[PDB]
C-alpha cells in the first residue's frame, strides 16, 4: 500500500564541503559503499518499489550508482571477477525502480519534496532524508514498522528519538503528551522546526523518516516561506494537524547524522565494526593506533 | 484526461554517429535549439504535464536542458541580456515536470517504454519517439486530436502517414480496410514491424506518435523475445488488438526523421525557413549558392 | 617548427543559445559532426600535433569526442559496422596529443591563452578561436601558409579579411600600408580591439587565427584589462609590435562565425553541399 | 629543478568497489576530503608546480576538484561563510598548473606515463601513484628528500619499503646491494614486477613514488608487455639500469593502499586522529566504542 519513497538529494555540499566539492555528499564513502545505498536499502527492506530522487544538475553519480555501467561490467569479466560483478549489478532488486526529478533552486526540503508531487500523484508515500543513516538489528527495521502502523491507523507517521535538551535548536521537535515506548506511536498535537533551547515542546526530535498522505503536496503549495526564508516540510505537517491526525513513532534503533563531518566519522566507526567481512580485522586496527 | 507522455531517449546514436559520439542524438542542434525541445514543445501544446524521459547514463544534457543552469543564468544577468534569460528559464511552463528513468540495457523501444511502467501507473499515456519531429499548421496540433479522440473512443490511437511502397522495409505498417482521411482515425485489424517491401497490409507507416492504456505495460512484460534483435512495441500492440480496440489516426501534419542524417538536414531546411526571426534571411542565404 | 595549437574553449555560448545551453557551443552539430572537429582538422592538416584545450567545468564533451568511447566502439566492433566505427575511432591521427587545462575564471582571450603558458613553455605556437571555422582552399589550407611564413619571416602572423565598415565595430582591426593581397602577408603598424564604427584604421578584421612567439606569454602577463575589463590578445600583439615586426596574413579561404545564428546556418549550407556522401542528395532537398 | 609530476588515474577502481562504482577511486573521501588531494598536496610541498593527470572519460570530478566551482563559491560568499570558502578555493597554490591528457586504452602503468610524453617534454619528472598515500610526519616529506637526492646524484630515484616475505608478489621489488637505511638511497642492480613468492631479490617493494629522467619516455616507447598484457614501468626502469645508475630510496614516512579496503580504513583512522578540527573529538569517539 505504501510503495513510493522521496529522497531529497538536491542540497550542495556546505555542511560537508571539502569532500563534497566535486562529488555529491550523498555519494561519500562509508567504509566501502556510498551513504545513499544505506538509505535506499533501508527503504527497500520496507517494501519500497519506487525510489524518487529529488536531485540537482550535479548529482549524476547518484543516478548512475543504481544503474548498469557497461565499461565496468566488461572490465569485471576480462578480469574473471564475477564476485563484484554481482554486487555492482544487483545494488537493488529488479522489481525496484529509481526515478529522477530536478529541484530548479535550493528553496529547502519542503520545495524539494513538492518537486516529487507529479510522481507521487495520489499514493501515500514515505520520505527519507539521506543525510541520516539508521542502523537497526533483530527482525524488521523502524521504517517497516511506521508504514504498517500508517496502514492500520490512516494517520501520518513521523519518526522521533529523544535528544539532549541543548541540541534541540538543531532538529525539528514534536509537541506530545507523554513520549511513546520504543517501537510504538503516540498521537502528537504540534511540531516546530527551529525551537530555541528551553523553548522546546519536548525533547523528542524529528529523525528524518516520514509517512505522509498526498494531501501534504497541496499543503506544501500553500505553506508560508518561513524558517530561514526556505519552505519547510515540518510547517506543512502542522497544516495537516489542523484537519487530519498525525502520530509520532519512536524508533528502536540508533541513528547517525552524515550531515556533520563528525557524525559521518561516527557512522564509519559503527558500520565499520558491524561490517561482516572486515568488522573484526578493523577492530584490531583501532587497538593498535596509540 | 491523458497527461503523461513517455520519450524513449535511451538509445546510443549509431545512425547519426560522428555527431552523436559525445552528446545525445536528441541534443543535435536543428536550427538553434536541440531536436528534443521540438518534441517536448509538441507534447506540452497537447496538455502533457509530465515528460517521462527513458534515458541512458550519457544523456545528462537532455535532463539538464529542461532544468535551471545557475552559472549561465548569472552570466546572462551580469551581462544585461534579459532577452535570452526568459527563453532559457521558461523552456517549458512551470506546471510541466520532467521525470527521468534508466533503461539498464538497450533491449529495444518496447523495453524502454516498459521502463516507465511505475511512473505511468494506471493512467492512459502518450508515447513520442523523439528521433521524429511533426511540423503542423493552423488550429491545434496532431497529437492534440489523437488524445481528444482516445478519450471519447476509449480505444488506443496510433499515428499513421502514407509512405512509398518500397520504404515499407524501414517502418512499422498497419492493417486497415479503407485508408483514413487526414485528421480522422479508422479502426485497424493488424500491425507488422519490419514487413519486407511488397508484403505489407498497406502503405500506412506508424509515424511514432501513440496514445496507449496502462494495460500495454503488462503486455510488454510478456511480449515475444523480439521482432528483430530485441522486444518491439508494435508486437505489444498486436496483443492489444486480441482484446481491446486499436484505431489508426492519419495525421494532417508533415513529419521529419532526425534519425537518418539526411532526414535531419531536410528538417534543418524546413524549420529554418519557418523561423520567425532568421526565416527570410535564410531564404536569401540559400538563393546565393552555386 | 610550429607544433602546438591553443584553442580557447572556456567561454559559455551566450551568443548561441538555447543551442549551447546543455552542450558546449563547440559541439554544435554542423551537417553531421561537431564544429570543433573542423577547427582541429584545420590544425592537424597544417602539421599541428598538440591541440591544447583551455576549457571549463562544463565542456567534458570536447575531451570525450577526441578519445575512445568504449561502449560505442565495442557495440560497433561486434555488429561489424566498420563504416561508422571509422567515423569515431580515428578522428585525429594517433601521433596527435589533446591536452586540457581549465581557465579558472573567464577574464578574457588573453588570460585564456596565458593559461596554456606552462604547456607551451618556450615553443612558438598557433591560436585557433573555435567559434570561427575557415573553409579549406585550393590544396594548401590558410593556416599552413601562415606557419611556413612565420617559419621564414620569424614574424608573428595574424589572419585578417575585409568586413563592411559598419560591422568593424566588433572585431580587432589592424593598420596597414599597402593593403595585403589574397594569400599574402604584409607588415603592420598597430592593432586595436572592438574600435568605434568610423575612426578604425582599416576594414581588415582579426579573423581568429594567429601564429605567435612564446614571448607573447610575458606580454600577456603584463597586458591589463582592455575591453569589458577583459584581458585582450590584441593588446599583447600591440606590445609585441613595439619591439619585433608583426605581419597581417590575408585569407585565401572562406570563413564562418558559428557565434552568429546566421553564420552557423551558412556553414551548414556550404559544408552541406561540399559533404562527401550527403552533398549530392542534399543539393536535391534544397531544390524542393 | 624537478617541477612536473605525472599522476596516472586512468584505472577504474575494481580493487575498491562499490566505493568507486560511480566516483573515481581518487575521490574516495578520507576523513573529510578526496584521496587525490593528499597525493597532490604531497607533490606541491616538494616544489611540484605542473601536476599532470593521465586520466579517463569517467574521471571529470578530479579536474573539477582542482578548479573553481561557480555555484558553490557564490553561494558561500552569500552566507559570508569564509571558513568553507577557504576549503574549496586555493586547495593548491595559485602558481600550480593542472594538466589533463587521456589514456585511450588501459595498456598499463608504463603506457600510462608514456601518454604524458608531449607535456613532460625533455624535463626530468616525478610519478605519484594516487592509490598509495604517504604520510610524512618527519617535517620534510619523503618526496622532497627524494627530489633533492636525484638533483644531487642525478640518479633515477625509486621509493621502497619492507613488506612481509609473503605478499611480495603484489608489488615490484628491487635488487639492493648493501640494504639501504631509513630515509636514504643505495644503488640497485635490477628490479622485477610482481615476482613469485619465492623468486624475490628482497622484501623491498616499489611503493608508488618515483623520480625519473625523460630518457624513460624513449625506453617506454620500446618495452614490450610485462606482467599481463600490460607495459610495466618497472620493466622500463630495468632498461635504464642497463646504462645509468638507478638508486632505491627507502621510506622514512608511513604509507596506505586505498587500493585495499583496510589500507583505506587505516588512512581514515590515522589522518583522522591527526585532523586539526576533528582529531580531538574523533579520538573521543574511538574511546566511546564499548
Ligand atoms: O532545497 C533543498 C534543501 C535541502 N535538501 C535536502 O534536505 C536534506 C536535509 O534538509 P536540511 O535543509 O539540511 O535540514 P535539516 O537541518 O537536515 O533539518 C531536517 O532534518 C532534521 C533531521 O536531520 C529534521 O529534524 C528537520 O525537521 C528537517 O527540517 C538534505 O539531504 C538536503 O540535501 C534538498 O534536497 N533541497
Ligand atoms: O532500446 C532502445 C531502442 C531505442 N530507443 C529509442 O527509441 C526510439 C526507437 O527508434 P529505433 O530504435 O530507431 O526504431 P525504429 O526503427 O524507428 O522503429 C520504430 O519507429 C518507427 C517510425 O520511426 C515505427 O513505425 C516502428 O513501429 C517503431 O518500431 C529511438 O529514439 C531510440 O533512441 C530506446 O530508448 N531504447
Ligand atoms: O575568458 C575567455 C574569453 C574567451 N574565450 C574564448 O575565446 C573565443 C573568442 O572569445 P570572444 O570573447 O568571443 O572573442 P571576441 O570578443 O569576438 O574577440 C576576438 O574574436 C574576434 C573573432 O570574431 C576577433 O576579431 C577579435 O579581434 C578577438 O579579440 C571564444 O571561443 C571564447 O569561448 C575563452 O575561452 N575564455
Ligand atoms: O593502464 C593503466 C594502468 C594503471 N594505471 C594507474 O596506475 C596506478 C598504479 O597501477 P596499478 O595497476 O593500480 O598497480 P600495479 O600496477 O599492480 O602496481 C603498481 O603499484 C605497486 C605499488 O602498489 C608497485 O610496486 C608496482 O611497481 C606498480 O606497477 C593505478 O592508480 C592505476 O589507476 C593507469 O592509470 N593506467
Amino acid at each position: 500500500m505504501i510503495k513510493k519513497a522521496v529522497l531529497p538529494v538536491a542540497g550542495l555540499g556546505t555542511r560537508f564541503l571539502p569532500a563534497s566539492k566535486s562529488i555529491p555528499k550523498e555519494m561519500v564513502t562509508v567504509v566501502d559503499r556510498p551513504a545513499i545505498e544505506y538509505v535506499v536499502r533501508e527503504a527497500v527492506e520496507a517494501g519500497i518499489e519506487q525510489i524518487i530522487l529529488v536531485t540537482h544538475s550535479s548529482k549524476a553519480s547518484i543516478e548512475n550508482y543504481f544503474d548498469r555501467n557497461f565499461e565496468l561490467e566488461t572490465t569485471l569479466e576480462q578480469k574473471k571477477k564475477f564476485d563484484l560483478l554481482a554486487e555492482i549489478t544487483q545494488i537493488v532488486p529488479e522489481h525496484v525502480s529509481v526515478i529522477s526529478v530536478r529541484q530548479p533552486q535550493p528553496l529547502g526540503l519542503g520545495h524539494a519534496v513538492l518537486c516529487a508531487k507529479s510522481v507521487v500523484g495520489e499514493d501515500d508515500f514515505a520520505v527519507l532524508l539521506p543525510d541520516v543513516l539508521v542502523k537497526d538489528g533483530s527482525g524488521q527495521n523502524d521504517l517497516s514498522r511506521m508504514i504498517s502502523r500508517y496502514n492500520s491507523s490512516q494517520a501520518a507517521q513521523i519518526m522521533v528519538e529523544a535528544v539532549p535538551d541543548h541540541l534541540v535548536d538543531q532538529y525539528g521537535i514534536v509537541d506530545v503528551a507523554q513520549s511513546p515506548n520504543e517501537g510504538e506511536s503516540i498521537a502528537m498535537q504540534g511540531i516546530v522546526e527551529k525551537p530555541p533551547v528551553g523553548a522546546a515542546p519536548s525533547n523528542l526530535s524529528v529523525v528524518g523518516r516520514y509517512v505522509l498522505p498526498a494531501k501534504i503536496m497541496q499543503l506544501l503549495e500553500n505553506t508560508p516561506k518561513g524558517a530561514g526564508n526556505e519552505i519547510q516540510l515540518t510547517d506543512a505537517i502542522a497544516m495537516l494537524q489542523d484537519t487530519d491526525t498525525v502520530e509520532a513513532y519512536r524508533m528502536q534503533g540508533q541513528t547517525f547524522d552524515c550531515g556533520s563531518k563528525l557524525g559521518y566519522l561516527k557512522a564509519v566507526l559503527h558500520y565499520g565494526l558491524e561490517h561482516p567481512k572486515l568488522g573484526m580485522e578493523f577492530k584490531q586496527l583501532i587497538l593498535e593506533l596509540k
